[PDB]
């Protein structure tokens, strides 16, 4: 299947597992922003479900089914691949819904369904949007989906804006310096200094941050996933031109999300932008290994490139350069082991 | 091998990635409790070293193969399976150590050592002592040592002990109670809130403690590695009798480890107990599904039975009973998924 | 073929001159009442040491310890000044209608010759952590003009360092350094001299004021008696340390100050550069190691701070120092002529 | 060499003893206006480099170097007297340049070139442009340029102008006035007032200030590298006629310094004047030793005389007068010692 062909088993395994646990399915909820962000797409565009076929990809505890039944869909299929579809199922059945909610245990991208769907839901986003790679699945679902049907998120916003904050860099930096010693308890451990800097400036720094950090308004780039097909986001390369409004060190870029969902009554923002109230993926900040000084009105130039790799997350390429001196940096972050801070 | 028949890939697979990065290695040597205890242990007993040939079981950064040259180890095997032994062999090289220590990538139950050794030196122990189950491969090395040859550590004791904390019980119950309402954004979630409650009880709680919260004197598990085999910690059975030194409600049992170099010239202990400065490994709380109420003078009879499971870790049943009121209570808990609970 | 020119560099030596041959700068040192005050305190309250006495006033600036000298009932005062400041030192004289009491005699003191043999050499010799500057050569030269029961003010010298922790100051100096560490300022890769740039930065003994809080052990003590010493004792001054830590924590380097003290008939007065002490024009001084050693309290910080001057009237600082219990150890150069003025 | 019969020895060792440190070089190199002006004029004008041959004087660490490398330039022969050569190599191999930049460690007055250069590039410019007499070496570099080469800059404007500061003017006695006290410490110290002000008046004030204390438009001298010869600034006369713009009192004569990038494709300007982002040069102000009063529309002529001397700087005779009323005012000030003021 196409999804074991790009994964890892012994990701999977932990993947699956992690999300077999009700106190994440829990975690996840408690989240008010999204989960009542998604109820209030889902409800106020109630004629996209109403009395529609719909696919829930990856329904976890079923929230999101249970809001589109009561937005008065017909039948939803709830695919979900962990063990949380015993729970939900359990669910179904405690709200009296076996006639219109049907939980089918399974990856989405190995189960059969009876019918091609209007509509599918599904809450796929990961740290920096794209982590665990359950967009692919989300897309790939599309296969179940009607010519005219619709997605919710129907489209999903990365921004990426570069940042100054010399606390954080100095704190990685301190943590590196560790291996700096050159007698720690009497052994030299300085050759590997360099090894230790890139391990933990490969990680993207998770946590949330005052708007004010950042040097440049941010650069957008689009996922229109009406139209995105899954090898699409086997290689996304994000180009970017900031133009700063302020002078000093920018040590990296910061990364957040917007989804929308565009309904036929009105369109529906999801936002974890650092502007907007704490969300669970709060944002995400690739560190330079080096900060590059960029003057005022000056142009900060280079690629984000994302590349997807078997652990269900991406390799980050990111280079960046002040256009008006050269000024260069080139950096390599592993989404897979990020830093909650 | 043995490794991989008790074994599941993907939990190795995990273990050694986990083991990989110098930041889990970094953590490990900043113990200084830990890296420190070891340092002295070797080095006080230096003639257990001198001239020795000596094998490291699971050398991570060469740390311990480091004191182990300090106290004039002829030659020095370190084996190890993660990715950490490539920058073990550069640590060995930029510290002219290269004739002394040779680094052996590989599991130590799959690689071909070329001699018997005069001692193993290894830190195997995870949270209760038992957890990853290294303490096996620690044993399984012994096939390389010489029968007069020595082990350390010596020997491991794991601690249990009732404890009292109303709160903790409670804190369970009051995450679990999210389930229990009726229109969740409109869906009633009540149906689970039992299986949340079986989640969160399945945990055992790593994090530390107030020693007051303890009711009895500790019973102590030992596990001398000179003797025991590899088989010995498939299965371990730990009876428990507590003489109760307070009254009061006994919500779980409490969990600590000791681990005793015991070399010719003194014995140096390692430990975690909470009476005793913090460790990494910190201590754990398994708690009873039901708190039993015991009086002074009351006698905590049971068992506390650790069965290995394949994804290098242990499922721990605990039956425990009040002698004199036969109140009886039992929990059964899943070792390799804890609750990291330390604020 | 004077001592003092075999032991200088010319090009120290003009600019040395040069910079004390500014009314500025002895404004700058005159107006520190600390230091003049204790000084006249020490001469005025030792006054039967210096009543119908023939006195030398090593280095005498302005002249104002002639003039605490002749205020002190001092027969003849001759006050050797090598810099342009002798010049001004015999205007005051003039103006002061001591003609007949202070003789400037202009040069150095290593070069001019002294009508008679004194009864008491005064001098203000001190430099950055005591010995920078190599004056108190001089000082000591001097005692070629000195009776044999004569007298040294300051008799003696003290100088303390001690363990400290600052983890700021020490990010401060490394910040600076990462400058050299960029791959592409302007597109130039920088990164091949940031060694050279961290020992350039971390060469500099800091110059500044602190809370004395940051003080890890009791200091430790070296004491250079002025009476008994000879100029070729301090071409090289080894200060050995065994401190004992009273806190736990990184020591980021070693603190430095000095007290010295005046031996009178009278009475002994100290004048002191101590961070418990008011602030002088000397503040405290911080060597730093490129690398902090981690110790807990109990622990012993032991080792070696040597000094060995150079042509340039300063000297080359090597401190090496060791935690016993770890070994862990920390090496350091340190150019005293090149300090950092942080205040 | 005509670099040692012009300087003292004592003032070349200690000049570059200065530039042999990393953090001075660093100093410049974070300087963006200047830096970042030098990089923009060098490849904006890619035309006067690519293919070229080029000499960098004074290179320091190499950065125009490396800009020159940037525009395409053929082969740069990058001269420095000071030991920061060493670091320059190490940079052009690191940057993997060695087939294009040639360190030449040394004076430029002393080493030799292989061949003729196409243009010649360098950073002489010191407080109020000529401090430091590096210019001299810039201009004496041309032995090694062809006939049309070109320079980088190619010309140096001075411009003067007469300000009002009367707080800068008071400090100036608040300062001195130290010494007018008759018993500090029991010491009259009085006579030594007038020498103290002296002192203070002959120090060149280094820092920025408000444009609106300047009182009539600027006069510009300037010098033409491509033309001027190295004899022209061992005396350089400045005379001037000031058209004042506003009624006050002149406390002194205000300078700074812009020169220009004057290349095939365009001429790139970097300037240090007050209206213009701060540098490291910042500005510099001579007082006058007693201001002049002028009315607005009246003149203010008169002469700024710079005389080189050995110790690498130029000593200063100013010498001003209001036309309308005979008012006149002198003033002599050794650039060598400026007193830094910027806070
Ligand atoms: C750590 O930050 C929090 N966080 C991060 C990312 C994220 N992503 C939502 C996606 N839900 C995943 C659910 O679908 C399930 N499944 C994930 N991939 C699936 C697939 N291919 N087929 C079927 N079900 C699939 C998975 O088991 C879960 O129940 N949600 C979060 O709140
Ligand atoms: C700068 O930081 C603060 N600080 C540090 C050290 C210091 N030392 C006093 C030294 N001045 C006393 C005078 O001796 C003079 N001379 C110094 N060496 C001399 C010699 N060999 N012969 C004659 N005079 C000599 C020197 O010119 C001075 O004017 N004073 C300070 O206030
Ligand atoms: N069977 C095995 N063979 C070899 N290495 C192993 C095995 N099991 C675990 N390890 C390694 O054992 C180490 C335990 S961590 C202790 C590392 C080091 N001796 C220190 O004291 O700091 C990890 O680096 C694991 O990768
Ligand atoms: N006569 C001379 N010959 C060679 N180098 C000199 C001479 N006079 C001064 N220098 C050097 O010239 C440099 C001036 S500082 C400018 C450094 C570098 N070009 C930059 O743009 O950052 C210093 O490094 C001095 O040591």
């Amino acid at each position: 299947s196409v999804f074991s062909e790009r994964t890892e088993e012994s990701s999977a395994v932990q993947y699956f597992q992690f999300y077999g646990y009700l106190s994440q399915q829990q975690n996840m909820m408690q989240d008010y922003v999204r989960t009542g962000t998604y109820q209030r797409a889902i409800l106020q565009n109630h004629t996209d479900f109403k009395d529609k076929i719909v696919l829930d990809v990856g329904c976890g505890s079923g929230i999101l089914s249970f809001f589109a039944a009561q937005a008065g869909a017909r039948k939803i299929y709830a695919v979900e691949a962990s063990t949380m579809a015993q729970h939900a199922e359990v669910l179904v059945k405690s709200n009296n819904l076996t006639d219109r909610i049907v939980v089918i245990p399974g990856k989405v991208e190995e189960v059969s369904l009876p019918e091609q769907v209007d509509i599918i839901i599904s809450e796929p986003m990961g740290y920096m949007l794209f982590n665990e790679r359950m967009l692919e699945s989300y897309l790939h679902a599309k296969k179940y989906l009607k010519p005219s049907g619709n997605m919710f998120p129907t489209i999903g916003d990365v921004h990426l804006a570069p940042f100054t904050d010399e606390q954080l860099y100095m704190e990685q930096f301190t943590k590196a310096n560790f291996w700096y010693q050159p007698s720690f308890h009497g052994v030299d451990l300085s050759a590997l200094r360099g090894a230790a800097v890139d391990e933990y400036f490969r990680q993207p720094v998770v946590d949330t941050f005052d708007i004010r950090i950042l040097m440049a308004k941010s650069v957008k780039y689009t996922v229109n996933f009406l139209e995105a097909k899954e090898g699409d986001l086997h290689r996304i390369e994000i180009p970017f031109k900031f133009h700063m409004l302020h002078s000093g060190l920018v040590h990296g870029l910061a990364f957040w999300f917007d989804v929308a969902f565009i309904g036929s009554i009105m369109t529906v923002w999801l936002s974890t932008a650092p502007t907007e109230p704490l969300t669970h993926w709060y944002q995400v900040r690739c560190l330079f290994q080096s900060p590059l000084f960029a003057k005022a009105g000056d142009t900060l130039s280079g690629t984000c490139l994302l590349i997807a790799n078997k652990r269900q997350s991406y390799d980050i390429s990111i280079v960046a350069q002040v256009d008006q001196t050269g000024s260069k940096s080139s950096n390599l972050l592993d989404l897979k082991n990020p830093f909650f801070r």
